[PDB]
């Protein structure tokens, strides 16, 4: 059963005995490699007081085989535990959200279940083994860090971290065997015991029995310093602070995979894949394979979830059919991606078709310029996708989406875009009459204009019935033939379960003899014909109101829109919407305050940029009797170029203006060299190039003072260049509905 | 049952009717597409005179249920096979090998063996699909080529293929929709009949029957162009060039996915995985986690297979432990990769270990400068990993490896690295007082130089009998206590599979009390406490006279060293050897011709260098007196150079000699360009520069001396420089040894 057995377990020295429990064969490798250090770590752990056992039901019948523990009994007293075989049991695993958080969550449970005193006395205990480790150049000894909090605040305290590598061990394999080395020369450091606490008595059965939903509801609160000093001060780790922390961290990233947010209407998977678009097509947008751009994702992006998932969803932000998930899908897919028929699931080998970039509606609908002002994940240190994106419409009501989640669900019907377009257009204008009324609306949480489901694919009737819209496709009846034609199917609804559904229903084939699917690749036509004088007992076994028909409910032709508004927050946890238009105003001052901050941060590197360019046009003027052919090396020429009036800048910071914001930009511009100068190419030097350098600069002029006018725009800065790409994403959907969103056509 | 009944199906006019087979729901739904174009494609296939049914035993009964054939009737007459259903069957599969050989080639042999006269009458077809589209920029109608042999010729009579862009259509999925539209336009000249030849019926057999063993013996042979053009002429594709020429490709690249080539012992999954690595690796050395690094390999080296299969090929070459399968891994592998336990697939998981490029070892391993001149592998017309690596000493035989394989056996065990250095050594060094004989017995295939397996991790005793060899392992019995103590396992036996082939052995848990595993992490201490007065009886009962002792026999302490020598030809089919020092002797004239290629390479590449420098210094000399600042464009100012002698370069190709032969870049130096002296930066200008590219310069004019002596070598060119690279590879090797293949830690 994978365990190995102490030479003292179960003997008369079982209280010193201990038994590491770890997930997974590389888990256990691991510590026997650090077990069986022998005479090179003296005093160390080894078989002689250590067992191991693998976490990966059956699995704790074993441990509480191995271990002695009875149902019977709760270990109050001291001798109850001297009964047992191990002093203690040490769980190892890793530092993650499926290791630390959810399999020490569930022992903890377990244990506290079946026998609590054993917590209360502290005969369960974890290993915390280091989780980011920062390397100085020149040093074999790193710095240790087991929380973010304290590397962060050591990294605000240090100054600069370019002499420093930072290694983050995420798991209990990350660490290299010098490190294990390490590690194991104090192991008994890292051994810290879990205290049961007050409020872990309902944590427990919230996280692992309702009201967890609500616990949810808010996002994970990282540990203060404080509580973290308390923990390595006494090496004991209440297990309320460790429910509070990893578990929550955990669900809340399952949330994330299955919730999408409500800014972009996408999850972090879908995110990551949108963010790798957008980086491997800005410079050729070219066609791809399928696997070979889910390749670039999970190596640029941090995409460590298996490829067969990610392929998935390439291929559905890459299908564009009628009843599709994405009404405005961001890839154009050349290929064969699926149809309505099985829903979007008879896709090609990821081999074959081929994905490129909505260049135009990605373009005019996640402006490029706007990605530098995002908030971005770091996974291990190193930059990932952005934490949320803010579009210029709001996408996660422009698109379908159905999902099941822990208790939740995710439904949302694309509403019309004439409606939602309307109502940006109105919130921003300052010039449409219902400007001012629409604010109003806003600050006192009504509703002005409608927001009626879209209907752009969809051949069938929308009808609301009190509060709830149905969807009823289109048929013909010919008893002439005695047959049906069945020409629109109900919204969202594939084609071959549609028919396996109403194959199921054996009260249906009472009249049915033969169905047969005729459908094109995106109109519906299915030819079913009856048995003789069937006509009549339809009539007749079908009474409906007036909401339906009986060939409707006999072909179950309508479908209700129903809504679950559930997304999460921009910052962690989730929230539970109730209507579109909330939404909307929801969404609506991320943009309308990302658009301003748009604005400050051109000006500044508009101005860098311009003053760069002035003293560039200069030197290509003074150039003729300032050869740097005479001279003799590099410093020489800077030290020249500083006494003839040139400012050192750091062009590499300025002409590539990245995430840093403009105090590091304006604290770091002035900062730099005369490398700008010295990397002047040749061809620069010729008259042309100077032309097109000043009247390039007189345009960086204008749309600096026009910068400094639209700053001072009335609703808010940037009102009229919000407009402007309204009517550009606008423009690139029409154009893209046009051409069945293959666009270069 | 996936199937979707033709109007005319099973009437009168069913010798009308077709019956489309799709192997994949994405083929389905393709040719549904294609059938309902309706009113857009008139005169064109419909659902009328067309039926489609699914590939992907109960597909077969499938099948004859719905075509009505029957096993007892021939079908030799008209009649008989007017009463069929349909009027003929098309296989609608992938131009990929999976589909075509598997799914096509298994229908086909159905057929024969069961129906082999509808096969001779033409019931059987296949729908033949475009396999290369080449689109002419600026025309929106392309030219298409069904046989890879044909575009090629196309290319030949072409004279550039800038304004031409190739798509490869290997599946059907591929297909656009608007190439959908216009292959169904004229459907009826895409659909080939089968005929069958008497030749055919043995490569039924062959293919579907022993004689696959020495039939596949030999590469594949591509159709010729006569046949190719026989074969559109009249649409008719014969039985047996089909078995030939696609499914024979099909087995062969599925038995090669298992055997290695013997020139460098490696698959195309471990050679792209290498390729990779040199290409990620390269500039930065960094460490990758793994499934960033197997996303680089999908992106990059076109790893269109699982992610799963990916990361477990790259951690087995990250592996070094005794017993590994790679004594030289190319990876250096920062995490938890395995034990000897659990036969190395006790791994961490790929997104928390790293792999790194071992370059002290892997740049010397396999030359950089090398890899320009192997022939490459070219995916969809995307360049891959190339068809063989060329190592400077034979990988097949001095690391590891076993594998199942299907009609064949792969098993080798790694030989002593002394052994094969002295015996590289004695052929290329010339003074050897080997050299001569080693020679001779090249010729004669004859043994000059023991060649012993290697024992470097192995503890154990490697002992000869007959022609066998055997690894025994190190054992100590305490009579004290009556234990055994097991201090060394034979040679690639994991620990735990060991222990549990021992357990399942009723007889010897007759004597055994128990089994515990104490071993380290490279170091195995088995102990094993056998119940009282047991050693007697292990004494009379497992006693061996000479090949083993008693307890060695009684504990399954000797291993046979089976070595079944079945490795890939370079150009395709499987070659059996019988002895190492064959694959030694087939090895070397690949790697001396690589040396001269490189040698010719080098010196073209030398002469265009100093060419193209001594034009830069020329100019840097004369920049002062010729400042392009008052000249106005790149033409004049190129127009200026020339009329001043300074000669046109392709910049592009001296600085970056990619994959070009030696006629390639002689040819396109003719064609030159000024990019050389207008791209370079002020800062090249300085004096120091110019001292340094002059030194450069005659540094590289010595370097080019140096060329032209060594290609004028005695025993071959180039034997010194092999000497040199087989010094540096065994210098890399031991001080990998000496750090457990840790490189500078």
């Amino acid at each position: 059963d994978k365990y190995t057995r102490a030479r003292n377990a179960g003997g008369k020295k079982a209280q010193d005995c201990m038994l590491l429990a770890a997930e997974g064969d590389s888990a256990l490798s691991l510590l026997r490699a650090g077990l069986t250090l022998g005479k090179s770590n003296p005093s160390g752990p080894s078989f002689d007081f250590c067992g191991m056992i693998s976490l990966g039901n059956k699995v704790l019948q074993g441990i509480v085989q191995v271990l002695g523990l009875d149902f019977n009994c709760h270990y109050k007293t001291q001798e109850e535990r001297a009964k047992l075989r191990y002093g203690c049991i040490v769980a190892c695993v890793d530092q993650d959200l499926d290791g630390c958080g959810k399999i020490l969550g569930l022992l903890l449970a377990y244990f506290h279940l079946f026998w609590p005193q054993l917590i209360v006395h502290g005969f369960v205990k974890r290993l915390l083994t280091p989780l980011i480790r920062v390397y100085e150049k020149g040093n074999t000894v790193p710095v240790e860090f087991y929380y973010e909090q304290e590397f962060d605040a050591w990294a605000k305290k240090q100054t600069s971290l370019a002499n420093h590598t930072v290694k983050y061990y995420k798991g209990l394999a990350a660490h290299d065997t010098h490190e294990v080395k390490s590690m194991f020369k104090h192991f008994d450091k890292m051994v810290y015991t879990f205290t049961l606490d007050d409020s872990a008595k309902e944590l427990f059965h919230i996280y692992f029995g309702e009201l967890r939903k609500r616990e949810l509801c808010t996002g994970v609160v990282p540990l203060t310093e404080t509580q973290t000093q308390s923990i390595h001060s006494v090496r004991r780790i209440p297990c309320s602070l460790h429910l509070q922390v990893d578990t929550k961290a955990y669900k809340l990233d399952a949330i994330e995979r299955q919730i999408p947010n409500f800014l972009d209407g996408m999850t972090r998977a879908r995110r990551k894949i949108l963010a790798g678009g957008l980086k491997c097509f800005a410079s050729n947008n070219r066609e791809r394979k399928v696997f070979q751009f889910g390749g670039y994702v999970a190596d640029h992006m941090f995409y460590h979830h298996g490829d067969m998932s990610l392929n998935t969803s390439i291929i559905k932000a890459a299908q564009y059919y009628p009843g599709s998930s994405h009404l405005y899908p961001v890839f154009i897919g050349i290929g064969s991606f699926g149809s309505r028929h099985l829903g979007g699931k008879d896709a090609g080998s990821p081999r074959y078709i081929s994905v490129q970039l909505a260049s135009e509606f990605i373009k005019t609908m996640f402006p490029t310029e706007d990605s530098w002002l995002l908030p971005y994940v770091f996974e291990d240190g190193q930059r990932a996708e952005p934490e949320y994106y803010v579009p210029v419409l709001p996408l996660a009501i422009m698109e379908y989406g159905a999902n099941p989640s822990e208790g939740w669900k995710y439904t949302t019907w694309a509403r019309q875009l004439e409606d939602i377009l309307a109502l940006v257009r109105a919130y921003v204008d300052k010039n449409n009459p219902k400007h001012e009324l629409l604010h109003y609306a806003i600050d006192h949480k009504i509703t002005v204009l409608p927001l009626r489901p879209s209907n752009y694919n969809f051949k069938g009737h929308l009808k609301r019935f009190g509060q709830y819209y149905y969807s009823y496709g289109t048929y013909v009846v010919s008893e002439q033939r005695n047959m049906i034609t069945i020409t629109e199917l109900p919204l969202r609804v594939p084609t071959v379960a549609y028919i396996e559904s109403i194959k199921k229903s054996s009260n249906r084939m009472a009249f049915i003899e033969e169905i047969v699917d005729y459908s094109s690749s995106e109109t519906i036509e299915i030819l079913v014909k009856l048995k003789p004088n069937s006509l009549s007992r339809i009539m007749e076994e079908f009474k409906e109101t007036e909401e339906q028909n009986s060939i409707e409910n006999f072909l179950r032709l309508r479908n209700c829109l129903h809504s679950h508004l559930n997304f999460v927050k921009p910052k962690g946890g989730i929230i539970e919407f109730n209507s579109y238009y909330e939404i909307l105003y929801a969404w609506l001052p991320y943009r309308r305050d990302l658009y301003q901050k748009r604005l400050m941060r051109e000006r500044a590197v508009l101005k860098l940029r311009l003053i760069m360019e002035t003293a560039i046009v200069r030197y290509i003027n003074e150039s003729a009797d300032l050869n740097l052919s005479h001279y003799e090396d590099e410093k020489e020429a800077g030290r020249i170029l500083s006494e003839h009036g040139f400012p050192p800048l750091n062009q590499s910071l300025i002409t590539s203006p990245e995430f840093a914001t403009i105090e590091e930009l304006n604290q770091k511009a002035l900062q730099g060299c005369y490398t700008y100068i010295l990397s002047l190419q040749a061809r620069e030097l010729l008259i042309a190039a100077k032309t097109r350098r000043v009247e390039k600069i007189k345009k960086m002029q204008a749309r600096l003072d026009k910068v400094e006018q639209l700053l001072q725009e009335s609703p808010f800065p940037g009102a009229s260049v919000w407009l402007e790409e309204i009517d550009a994403v606008e423009k690139a959907i029409i154009k893209g509905r046009n051409t069945q969103w293959k666009f270069h056509h």
